[PDB]
């Protein structure tokens, strides 16, 4: 028996949803969302790090020249200088005093502990909903893991369940994701090769074990100080570890929806949106057949106390004749109020009793005990707690029934401007009529 | 010196792109795309292969009887039947006549070679371009490879380029695919978990390590005959191998824009569609003073020979007077022809010859050697080769100028109308002035 339903995408939320064969009596489900978990495309750009510049020693040349040669590093620096007459412990050497030369040389290199602490940028795209449901009905329960989207099916006990594409196409992450341990930043970096030296970026790895390094760091060499051999340079400071005192918020506490960004791999979880359409294929032996379940008539609904608040607020009444104990499905087929539960023991006593959750004023439902029905109508009085630690059990609806006590002033106060206007216009038509009979 | 331009994406296509500094010398670049690339990004859904069938060796038990057992097997099935009377060459066991049992047991499993020959059911979204192109200009020559994105810049001798995102958002595979060896079909999956018997994803798994098996072949059993020990049962034949002799065309033969497809990695290369925004940052180095360069003056350009045909079927000429001899850049002001040098030699004798592929029937396009400038036009016949093997190597514009000889017997008819229509004009207001006058 093909059925389907649509469902929200609230963790916790007990939906249960009413399947009414015609030859078989009613049968009640419940489906819970336990876990979600929105799961991104990445394509991985570059990988930052900070650097580590490498000083060579001076090659101090005595009574003679050197010339530049030029190499292939990331950042390669080198001067050769003329008239120097350095000193050392034991003495001065360069006999010359004047005719000697220093060549001073230095480059950037990625550091020795990049492969263990590195920023990651990469690109977030068309995000995969993943999700993990409870299923229980009858007698059998179950927890399975189900992709949320029309091509994959699960069976559980017999039922073949098909869990429709989210309604919304709604992500956290920008088109631009830097990632750093748990961390996640919705941040705009420079495009690979132009990198500004002293912020993030300053140096680029495609990879973590890619040979090629792109260096911009400003590095500059200076002449040495005269007696003196050091090799002096000057250079902007690193841009990752700038970034790591100033990147500024993070996704974690940020995020819309109330959902937890986590990492390795990159998802955000439990992240109240959308709605979840929902396809079953039932056996014919969950249902029972309507010889089989009780027979109940004259079905009366009753409330004695309500009170609109967050949780199961609200006792309910029926009272029924039968001819049979067994079992019923209860259903509530408005979603104003919710039931807590989803089957009933009738008996001969013919009085059973219910719990439901509502969050208007003066709730109107129909619930359904087997196949019978009554019409539910109550008072209820607003709570006292102002806040609780617990999330709703209602569908947040409102609107009171035309019934109500608001409802009824309303309807009194316009039937008697309405039979005001009537009384008016049969007096204005009365006279025209004798008028024009004249 | 930031540039800007946009070249079209056709493999082979020599652009050239003109810079005219104010202060120095025009340069003429030379850029060509040599090979692209086209990375889909893809999401393994599951594997298919062969299935193999695993029927244990009958459980006969003599004068007694035996009971199925459930086990969790992919596609299980098992069954005892009654009043069996094995045989076997030397005699008869289980003496007692009728009160035997044969218990049938079988279920699938995955093949032996399924980690060699199988196929991958992908899904394939947001593909990423990448080119290989060759940048020459005055002594640089050189290939790179570049990301096709506003998020590469590579630097080319000291000057940076930037390629843009691609026009047009075009690519060949459907949203589903599915990769066999070295060819990749646009087909509709069966969802994981829903596959049928008999045709495509009869058995899936998740992975090719993957240690869960969906299975439904419609394995039965059958009743042995009398007699013998042989376990029958029937099957539905592999849905690979159906898929393998009715999966029809390809992808490789069947893509639009002329664009092979590999794979590992699955890619469609030299596929063209599209222009490629390019941006460039010049340094100072690459210009020549205006002083150094020749001065020209009393350009006139006169065009020898004309063929509108796919190669340099036109032969120019040009004519001045210059001071000193150098090097000078010329350029087509226009995309009607297309020189084939970005260099001149010019000299004191004053004559210089360029050859140039264009395909309208008159053609006119104002060329520039060095700073000076001038205007061609001439008169083409067509080819009389009916094919030829190598692509077209100009820009495609067959609307002659308006001093063609259609345009020009177009405009003297017009105008010989527009006469006669203007002298009538003039005889009915002088007519009506003389009327109303009266
Ligand atoms: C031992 O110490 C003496 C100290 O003078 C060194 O003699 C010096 O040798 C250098 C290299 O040959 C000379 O430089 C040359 O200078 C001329 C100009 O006169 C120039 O044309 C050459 O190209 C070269 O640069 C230097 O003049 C000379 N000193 C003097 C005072 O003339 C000697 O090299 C040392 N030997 C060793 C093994 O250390
Ligand atoms: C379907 O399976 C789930 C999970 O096994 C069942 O939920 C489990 O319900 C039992 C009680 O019926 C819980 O045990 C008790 O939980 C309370 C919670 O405060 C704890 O204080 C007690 O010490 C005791 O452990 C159990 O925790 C709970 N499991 C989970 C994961 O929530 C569910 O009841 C099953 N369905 C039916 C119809 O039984
Ligand atoms: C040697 O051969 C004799 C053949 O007579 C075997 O005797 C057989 O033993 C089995 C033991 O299970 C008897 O089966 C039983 O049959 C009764 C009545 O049908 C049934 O109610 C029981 O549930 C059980 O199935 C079988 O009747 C009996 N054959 C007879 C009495 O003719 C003996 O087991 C053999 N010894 C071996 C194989 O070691
Ligand atoms: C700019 O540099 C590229 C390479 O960096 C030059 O490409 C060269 O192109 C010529 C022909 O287009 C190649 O010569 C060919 O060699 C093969 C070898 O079998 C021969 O069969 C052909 O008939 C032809 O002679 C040459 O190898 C290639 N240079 C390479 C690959 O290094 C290009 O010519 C340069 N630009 C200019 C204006 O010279």
């Amino acid at each position: 028996y093909e059925h389907s339903t649509v469902m929200p995408n609230v963790v916790g939320f007990p939906y249960k949803a009413h399947i009414e064969r015609p030859g078989y009596s009613p049968l009640t489900l419940q489906m819970q969302v336990v876990e979600t978990s929105l799961e991104p495309t990445l394509n991985l750009e570059y990988i930052t790090c900070e650097y580590k510049t490498v000083v060579p020693s001076p090659y101090v040349k005595c009574c003679g020249a050197s010339e530049c040669s030029t190499k292939e590093k990331p950042d390669y620096q080198c001067k050769v200088y003329t008239g120097v007459y350095p000193f050392m412990w034991g003495g001065a050497y360069c006999f010359c005093d004047s005719e000697n030369t220093q060549l001073s040389e230095a480059y950037v290199d990625r550091s020795d502990v990049c492969r263990h602490d590195h920023a990651s940028a990469y690109k977030a795209h068309t995000a995969s909903l993943k999700a993990k449901v409870r299923v229980m009905y009858g007698n059998v329960n179950q927890t399975v893991d189900v992709y949320v989207n029309g091509d994959h099916a699960v069976t559980i006990g017999g039922t073949q369940f098909i869990f429709g594409p989210l309604s919304s196409a709604w992500t956290p992450f920008d088109n631009k994701i830097v990632v750093y341990k748990d961390e996640v930043f919705n941040q705009d970096f420079p495009p690979y090769g132009s990198g500004q030296p002293g912020r993030f970026g300053d140096i680029q790895s495609r990879t973590v074990e890619s040979n090629d390094l792109y260096a911009n760091t400003a590095l500059k060499l200076a002449r040495p100080s005269p007696g003196m051999v050091h090799v002096p340079y000057t250079q902007t400071p690193s841009g990752f570890k700038y970034w790591l005192k100033e990147k500024g918020t993070a996704l974690n506490t940020k995020a819309p929806f109330g959902c937890q960004i986590k990492t390795n791999p990159v998802r955000a979880m439990n992240c109240a949106v959308g709605n979840i359409p929902v396809s079953m294929n039932l056996p014919d032996s969950a249902f029972t057949r309507i010889v089989e379940a009780p027979t109940i008539i004259d079905l009366t609904c009753t409330v004695a106390t309500c009170t609109h608040s967050s949780d199961f607020g609200g006792v309910l009444t029926l009272t029924y004749k039968t001819d049979k104990n067994g079992d019923c499905s209860v259903h509530s087929h408005s979603n104003v109020a919710t039931l807590q539960e989803a089957t009933a023991k009738v008996k001969t006593a013919g009085k059973v009793t219910l719990h439901f959750s509502t969050a208007s004023a003066s709730p109107s439902f129909v619930v359904s005990l087997c196949s019978a029905r009554a019409t539910c109508s109550a008072s209820c009085e607003p709570p006292k707690d102002h806040i609780v630690p617990y999330a709703a059990s209602h569908s947040n609806v409102v609107f009171p029934d035309m019934s109500g006590t608001a409802l009824s002033w309303v309807q009194k106060i316009s039937g008697g401007l309405g039979a005001f206007a009537i009384g008016a216009i049969l007096v204005l038509v009365v006279v025209t009529c004798i008028g024009l009979r004249r």
